[PDB]
């Protein structure tokens, strides 16, 4: 059983890393899933010379919280290749 | 059993992006379902040059939000290739 | 028992596109059916050039909506090859 | 058990069929059954330059409301090759 | 147990189709048996040029309504090849 | 058992209608049972240009309600080979 | 056991056969047993230009209540070869 | 057991019936039982241009009625090869 | 044990005809017994031209009612090849 | 155990009329036992032109009803070869 | 162990026939032994011309009332080959 | 076991024949045991022209008495070759 | 068991026969045991012109009464070849 | 057991012959052993011209009395080759 | 077991013996235990022209009273070969 | 079990291991994770001439501290290749 | 077990036997053991012309008392090859 | 499981060992873990001519004691290859 | 069990046998062991010429009595190879 | 299991003898291990012209106590290869 | 087990005799354990021409008193090759 | 289990015998536990010309009593090759 759950989460990390990956600008990501107020760990790696909006960085921070349950959209810690701790309200300090 | 709701669940999510596909200005799109207050994630990839009417947004928001039950349509997240949250009801700030 | 269910699901669904093909300005449709207040997703493919009436319209309404057990004539959400959300019923705003 | 039961209801199907099928300017139709007040859905495809009385039209919804248990006359929903909702009587508004 | 009462009520449909068949003007009929107030099903093809009493037409209304237990006289719904709702019982309207 | 009942059941049937051929101006007949107060349904084909006595058609009557187990003589549904409803017992209107 | 009984229920209607048909002007009858107050039917074939004394069809009455046990004398329906419905204590209108 | 009881009563019959033709005028007898006050019933066959005495038809009654346990002397029912009712104690009317 | 007891009685009946047979003039008789006041039968064929006393009369009604256990001597029914009831004590009319 | 006792009781039979064969002028009889007050039948065969005493013919119902458990000497039947009922004790009339 | 018993019973019976036949003037006797007060029945064959004194005769009766168990001298039953019933005391009148 | 009793008894009796025949003037004698107040018979053949005193008789009485478990000494019957019943305490009348 | 007993009974019978012949005077004696007070039997066959002592008479008496369990000395019955009674004490009259 | 219990006391039987036989004048003897206050017999058989001392004769007594449990020095019966009933202690008369 | 004790019993008697052997001026003995107060018998065989003191006579009795448990001293009984009973104790008279 | 999760833990261990890696100016990193309020170690080994923000040594604490459930952001022990305790919130002193 | 108890006693006697043997003027010795206040015998053979001490026959005395438990000093019975009762405390008198 | 316990302390022995070794200035070391307020050893071999700060020194105080489960850093004990027991903590004297 | 305490006694015996001859002057011993307050028994042989102290002569006493559990030092008899009752504590008279 | 504890033991001994080797001046050591407030021996080999600091020989105290559990620092006892009892603590006085 | 347990005495037995042998001046000694206050014996056989202190005597005697459990050092009886009862404590007198 | 013990027990025994011969001045040395205030023996062999310090010679009690579970430092026996009973505390006298 705890193999079968291992198995699905790793399909789920996989498909979560393509589709993440088709999103444009982006080549290779990472993600990582934390299950217990669950949280999660996306480490983009943006393009060089590209730059997305507030409002879809948003949308990644609610693309990975939203195809996960019980994921809120505030528990989701964004990096990008080289630090860049966009998620400020997490770090609210 | 396990398995057979995992294939059950893999089986809805090719069936629902081949018919999100079947929708003209659409190459492919990425459906994630999330079952615990449900909620879904879709990632469409908007064919450059077209423009659909909200009408036909909500259409969208509608057509995922329905074929999968307790789905209510305030809960799906919509985000084009390229940021655009276009769902400001589940993003009202 | 589960796959029995599936199965004859999917049987009901290949069923009712056959029929719902056969109704003249249709090549072909996409239902989906979704079990728990019930509700149902049609997105029809129109034939360009071909336009029937209010109700007939109705008559597709009806025509999904009486073929299922328990599915009420206002839950079923259809949608045309691009936009045109034409149940204001549900969206009523 | 289940395989039994939804054999018997495609052959009722198909019986039904051939019957409204054999009924002069018919080529043939679609019935669908609906089983929890119960209810059915009736596609006939009328041939052209063609059309029976309102007494017979009655005859068509008695004639599928009588054969099948528990069917009410007035829970038949009747739609031709093209639009045309006859039963006014479902749809009184 | 199940297949065993369907086969009997299949034979009995067609020993029935058979004996009204063997009633003169009538080159085929179609029966079809409802049972939970039972109620039964009759699609008669006349043949042209005939015409028989309607001491005779409550011949075939008692003829099918007698040969099966339970089967009220005023329950029996009588259409010719071509509409002609004969029961004007049922159709009290 | 059912198919010793059934069995049963179409001997009685078969001999009955051979005695009733049996009787002069008779080339066969249709005889069916129902078994719940039962009835019986019977419908004679008699030879041209003969006609047997009011106190020979009660023979008729009592013959097929005498050789059954609990079936009154006033529940025989008698009917000629075109119309002619006899018994006016039953149809007492 | 079931097939006892009617296997000895046949043995016993073919023996009262052949000796009512030992009976001089009778080339064959057709007796038939109903058991459930029973009853019994005697159809006989009376060869022509013979008669028989009113005490000699009493003899036949009795003949085929007496062999049987439980048969009330009063309880034989006697009916010769063309209607002649001669018990008058059955049908006393 | 209801095998051995038949046989038994057959065989019975049997040397009842030879025992009776052993009488001087007589070729040959048809006698039946029946059990439950029981009965019997016998039907000689007298040789033409004899008749025996009323004290020696007495004794075809006695001789019937004594050979078996239980049966009265007043309930067998006696018939020649015509007619000819002679127990006028069973129809003493 | 049935079986047994039959063929007992057989043989029982065998010896007896075989030791009134040895009684002068009878070339032959025929007994049988009844077993429920048991009674029994006796038909004997009397010798032409041969007449024993009564009281060798009541010698053989004397021998077969005290061969078997319990019959009264007053329960033996004795007849001649030809009629004559001999035993007036039971027929005392 | 039934056929011990009858094999039994057909040896003391034989035995029994082997001695009373033994007893000078008898050829041979035929005793038989009646067993439940129990009884016997005794049928000498007196050899012509010979005759034994009174007390010697007690010596023959003494000799029969000592040999057997419980047969009063008063219960024995004696009758020679062509009536004469010696035992006018039993006859008592 | 019947059969045991009657061996013994027979076994008896030869010994006892031996030694009374070794008595002098006597070349066989038959002796038969019954057994519920019990008796026993003696049938002597005496030589003609000899005569054994009554206190040989009540040796004869002792001789056999002794070796059985149970038998009372005033039990025995003696008869010669011709009559004389010897024992008065049993016939007492 | 009874055959073991029996053949016991049976050697008894030959051991106590010998022994008796072992007394000089006697060829061979028969005795029989009797047992339940048991008794004895004893039947000697006294050799002609020899004759022992009461002292002696009284020794076989005892002889015979004494051997055998339970056996008074005047219980025991005594009978020479021809009559001659020497033991008057029985006998004494 | 019981041939054991019996076995050990004869063998001292054969030994108690020895020892008595071992005393001079005697060939050969039989003796038998009785046991239930217990008795026995002696029968001394003394040898011709030789008799002993009352106290070696009484000898042969201790001797017989003493080696078997439980014989009172004056319960043993001596007798010699020919009577002689020697044993006053039991026959004290 | 019991042949067990017999082989010893006929080996102790032997065994005492043996050394009885061993003192002297005494060519053997014969013990037997009596088994329940019990008692013995010894049959000494003395050599003619010896006569051993009563203190010896008790050296007799005692060493039978002795060697066996539970035997009394005055139960033991001892008698000489011809009478010599030398123990006046058990004969004391 | 109880063979193993009289085997245990012989060997101890065969040991006693050979070691009363061993006592110089006696050739052989014979030892007899008595196993109920128990006593044992001692049959000394004393060598011509010798005689040892009574100081070891009593080394003999205690010799045999000491090495088997129970025995008291003064139950021994010594004999010599011929008479002397040497034990005055035993035989206080 | 056990197996499966130290397989689990390592597995995890070498992909974020990988992750870590995947950060640009860090060529291996080597990560433990401590299991009981948790704690985790991590030595980073920083490529020379490369530094990052403070905000982006934030994102590697809360990358490692995100990914694994329960793991605070203030427990992470971070120290480069050559000391550099770089936490100061743990080492608060 | 018991054939264990008796070898052990065997050798105990053989190992004390030759313990004694090994005392000088003593060629051999025979020792019994006595086991209910124990006691036991010894049989002294000592050498001719040798003589030890009586502080030395205590010796002996002990030696034998003292290698068996709970045998008392004073319970050891000492005789020479001939005679000599030397142990006066058994014997004081 | 011992074995799988030991096998996995081993384990995390051998990682650990070789992080510790990947921080520079180390060719090797040897830590060895102590489970029960647990504690744990440090023998670090620093390289010749290097000294990290303390800053570094807690850096592996913090390491060892971070990745394991429960150790507190105030618990390890620090020691180089020669001496210097640095951890003034433990040792406060 | 027994068999393994009775060799292990025999083994102590050996090696105590053993090491006392083991003490200059004896060239061997006799040790034997009683077990129930034990006692023990030994039969010195001492050299000639020789003779060891008293405070070694208790030297053996207590070299004996010590080595086995329980044995008081009082309680050991010991003699030498001719009489010498040296222990005078045991013998206190 | 105890063969697991031992070898565990053995391991951990090896491996701290390994560790203690590894301290620069020291060939080899010898550690044992006490488990029941436990206690540990050390006894090291110090290189000739080699002395550690005391604040390494507690570095040796203390890397032996704390790698076992529970082992207190004061209870390690150090000794070097040549007596020189280091641990005053433990041999206060 | 009894087994195992004197194994194990006669190994420590062994290598206690083999570490005395391991002395100097002994060249081999005899150790006997006595296991009930418990005591051993030992039997030191001292070189010639030397002598150790007393001090040394009581390490022999601490010696053995302390490798085994429970031993008191007064309870050691120590005896030199040739009388020497050195320990004066356990023979205070 | 006892083996096993026994086993690790010499086991132990080897190893502390090996490591104090590695003290320098020692060749061997013999080491025995003691396990019920436990307590042990050694025995030392100190090489000539060499002596170590009392603080050492504490080394040695120390060394051997704290291996070991439970060993008090003041119950260590400790003896040199020759006498030289240093523990002077436990012989405190």
């Amino acid at each position: 059983q705890f193999s079968e759950q291992v198995n699905y989460q790793r399909a789920l990390e996989g498909e979560l890393a393509r589709t993440i990956e088709t999103l444009g600008p982006v080549k290779s990501a990472r993600v990582h899933l934390a299950m217990p107020s669950p949280s999660a760990s996306v480490t983009v790696t943006l393009e060089p010379g590209r730059a997305l909006d507030e409002g879809q960085i948003s949308a990644v921070v609610h693309l990975v919280s939203s195809a996960v349950a019980g994921l809120p959209p505030g528990n989701v810690t964004l990096v990008d290749q080289s630090g860049h701790l966009l998620t400020q309200s997490n770090t609210s300090g």
